[PDB]
C-alpha cells in the first residue's frame, strides 16, 4: 500500500544521496587538479556539506515532525539535486582545459553546501514516518532495508566516478581528435562534471513520489518554538536515550577511526597496494557490513524481539565483534628491511631513532636527495630509499621493468623498482586478517538495527524524528569529525620517513613502524569499543530496571 510506496521512495532517495556521496569522494582529487586550488580549499569543499547539514539538521528534524513530512523530504531531495547540478556548472563557463604540452570553485563549495542542507530531512523524518505507520515487527525490517541501501549506494558512486574519469574532461566541447594525452598521462583530467549532472538528475527524480504521498497513515511554528526546550529536556532527561546516545557515540568513535585507516593499515602492515586495499574494503568488507545491518533487521522482525531483547542483541554483537577484533593483534607482519630506517646498511636488525643515517659510506660519493622517496628492491633483500642511496650507476629498461646495476650498497649488485615483497608468512597473515575483519564487520553491524530500534522505542513517539535528528548530530560531531583526526595523529606518531611537499612542509608519511602502527591502530579501536560495551551494559541494566 502507501507504506510500501513510501518505503520504495525513501530507498530510492537513500540510493541517490549515497551515489552522489560516492561520486564526490571519487572525483574530489580531479576537481582539485582542474580548478588549481590548494588542499585547504579542498577540505573546505569537503566540509561545506557538513556545515550545511549540521547547521539545519536540528531545525528540520524538530519542526518538520508536525508538518507534511513526505513533502519536506521531497523538497530536501530537490535541494540536494540542485546543489549537485551546481557543482557541474563551472565546466560550462571556464576556458578549455589547457595542459602543458580560477574563482569558479566557489560554485563547487556552494553546491556541496546545498547538498548538506538537502540531505537533512531524509533520515529523521523518513525513518520516523516509517516507524509511525509500519507495524511493530515490520518497522525494524524496513529500517534495515533502507540502511542497507545507504551502505551499498556509494559503491555505485565510485563506479560512476571511474567511468566518467575514463572520458576526457572537454568531451562534447572540444574535438577529441586533436588531443594527444591518454588517461595514463599525468596531465589527463576526466569528465568530472558528468557524474554530477547524472546524480543531480537522479536526486531530482527521487523527489517526485513524495508529492503524492499522504501526511498520515491509518502560529503552530511559534508554539513549537516555545516547546523546543521542554522537548530537548524530555529527550535528555530520558536515561535510556541519553545512555544509548553516549554508547553509540563512543562505538562510532571506535568504528570511524578503524574504518578511516583500514586501507592504510592494509597497505602498510601487509604490503598491499592502494588499489588492492580499496578493492578488499569496498567489495568484501562493505557488503559484509550491509549484510550485518540487514540480518539485524531480519532477526528483529522474525522473532518479534522486544526492546530489552534489542538491547541484549546490541550488547552481544558489540561484545563478540570486539572480541573477534582482538584476534587481529596476533596477525601481524614485521617491518620490511629498509636500509637506514629499519635496518642499517650492513643488514643489522632494528637500529634505534638515533641511528637513522640516510647517507652511508657506500653512497657518500653520490649527491642524493633526502626528501625524495623512490624506493627500490635490491637483490640483497634490503629495500633502499633511492637507487642513488645504494650507489646505483647504470639503469636499463627491460620491458615494463627498470633495473639498476653497480649498486655499491647492495653488494656489501642489481635492484628493481618498488619495495621488496614481504616474504615470511605475511600473505597468510593478510588472508587471516581479511577473514577476521569481514567476520568482525558483519558481527558489529548485526547490532545496528537493534540499537536504532532501542533509540526509537525508548522515547515518547511524537519526539521520534527530533531524537533521530539529535542522534545524527551527535554521531557526526562527536565521532564522525574528530575520530579520523586524532586517530591520524596517533598513527602518524609511528612514522619513520616523512614525505615533503614542494613548499618544504611534510606530506604523506612514506614508511611506518609496523609494530607501533598495529598497536596504536588496533588498541585505540579496542579501548573505545570496550568503553562502548560498558555503556551498553549500563543501558541494558536501566532497561531491565524500568
Ligand atoms: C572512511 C572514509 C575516509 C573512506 C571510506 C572507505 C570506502 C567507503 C571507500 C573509499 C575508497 C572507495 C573505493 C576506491 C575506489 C574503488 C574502485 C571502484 O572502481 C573499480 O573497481 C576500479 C576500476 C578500474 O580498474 O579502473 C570500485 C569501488 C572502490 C573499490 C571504492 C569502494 C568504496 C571505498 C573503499
Ligand atoms: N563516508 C562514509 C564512511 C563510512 C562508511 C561505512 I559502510 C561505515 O561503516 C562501516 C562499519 C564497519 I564495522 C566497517 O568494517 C566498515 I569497512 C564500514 C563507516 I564507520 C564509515 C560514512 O561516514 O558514512
Amino acid at each position: 500500500g502507501e507504506l510500501k510506496v513510501f518505503l520504495c521512495a525513501l530507498s530510492f532517495v537513500y540510493f541517490a544521496k549515497a551515489l552522489a556521496e560516492g561520486y564526490l569522494k571519487s572525483t574530489i582529487t580531479q576537481i582539485e587538479r582542474r580548478f588549481d586550488i590548494p588542499s585547504s580549499l579542498v577540505g573546505v569543499i569537503d566540509g561545506s556539506f557538513e556545515i550545511g547539514n549540521l547547521l539545519v539538521i536540528t531545525f528540520v528534524s524538530y519542526f518538520g515532525a508536525k508538518l507534511h513530512r513526505p513533502k519536506i523530504i521531497g523538497a530536501g531531495c530537490v535541494i540536494m539535486g540542485v546543489g549537485t547540478l551546481l557543482i557541474a556548472m563551472p565546466q560550462f563557463f571556464m576556458e578549455q582545459y589547457k595542459y602543458e604540452r580560477s574563482s569558479m570553485w566557489i560554485y563547487v563549495f556552494l553546491g556541496n553546501l546545498l547538498r548538506g542542507i538537502g540531505e537533512t530531512p531524509i533520515q529523521p523524518l523518513g525513518i520516523a514516518y516509517l516507524d509511525d505507520f509500519a507495524s511493530e515487527d515490520n518497522a525494524a525490517f524496513y529500517i534495515g532495508c533502507v540502511q542497507t541501501v545507504a551502505i551499498i549506494g556509494p559503491i555505485f558512486g565510485f563506479l560512476l566516478g571511474s567511468l566518467c574519469a575514463k572520458l576526457y574532461v572537454d568531451i562534447g566541447f572540444v574535438n577529441l581528435d586533436h588531443i594527444t594525452i591518454t588517461p595514463k598521462d599525468p596531465q589527463w583530467v576526466g569528465a568530472w562534471w558528468l557524474g554530477y549532472l547524472i546524480a543531480g538528475i537522479i536526486s531530482l527524480l527521487a523527489a517526485v513520489p513524495f508529492w503524492y504521498l499522504p501526511k498520515s497513515l491509518p502560529a503552530k511554528i511559534m508554539e513549537m518554538a516555545r516547546d523546543f526546550l521542554p522537548s530537548l529536556k524530555n529527550l535528555f532527561g530520558n536515561p535510556v536515550y541519553f545512555l544509548y546516545l553516549c554508547t553509540s557515540t563512543v562505538q562510532f568513535n571506535s568504528l570511524f577511526g578503524m574504518v578511516t585507516y583500514k586501507p592504510k593499515y592494509i597497505e602498510q602492515q601487509y604490503g598491499q597496494s592502494s588499489s588492492r586495499a580499496n578493492f578488499v574494503i569496498g567489495l568484501i568488507n562493505i557488503p559484509a557490513v550491509a549484510l550485518g545491518i540487514f540480518s539485524g533487521g531480519i532477526v528483529m522482525k522474525k522473532f518479534r524481539i522486544s526492546v530489552c531483547g534489542a538491547a541484549k542483541l546490541y550488547l552481544g554483537s558489540s561484545v563478540f565483534g570486539y572480541l573477534l577484533f582482538l584476534s587481529l593483534f596476533a596477525l601481524g607482519c614485521e617491518n620490511s628491511d629498509v636500509a637506514g630506517l629499519t635496518v642499517s646498511y650492513q643488514g643489522t636488525k632494528p637500529v634505534s631513532y638515533h641511528e637513522r643515517a640516510l647517507f652511508s659510506d657506500c653512497n657518500s660519493r653520490c649527491k642524493c636527495s633526502e626528501t625524495k622517496w623512490e624506493p627500490m628492491c635490491g637483490e640483497n633483500g634490503i629495500t633502499y630509499v633511492s637507487a642513488c642511496l645504494a650507489g646505483c650507476q647504470t639503469s636499463n629498461r627491460s620491458g615494463k621493468n627498470i633495473i639498476f646495476y653497480n649498486c655499491t650498497c647492495v653488494g656489501i649488485s642489481s635492484g628493481i623498482v618498488g619495495r621488496c615483497q614481504k616474504d615470511n608468512g605475511c600473505p597468510q597473515m593478510f588472508l587471516y586478517f581479511l577473514v577476521i575483519s569481514v567476520i568482525t564487520s558483519y558481527t558489529l553491524s548485526l547490532g545496528g538495527i537493534p540499537g536504532y530500534i532501542l533509540l526509537l522505542r525508548c522515547i515518547k513517539p511524537q519526539l521520534k524524528s527530533f531524537a533521530l535528528g539529535i542522534y545524527t548530530l551527535a554521531i557526526r560531531v562527536l565521532a564522525g569529525i574528530p575520530a579520523p583526526v586524532y586517530f591520524g595523529v596517533l598513527i602518524d606518531t609511528s612514522c619513520l620517513k616523512w614525505g615533503f611537499k614542494r613548499c618544504g612542509s611534510r606530506g604523506s608519511c612514506r614508511l611506518y613502524d609496523s609494530n607501533v602502527f598495529r598497536h596504536i591502530y588496533l588498541g585505540l579501536t579496542v579501548i573505545l569499543g570496550t568503553v562502548s560495551i560498558l555503556l551498553s551494559i549500563a543501558v541494558l541494566f536501566i532497561l531491565k530496571k524500568n
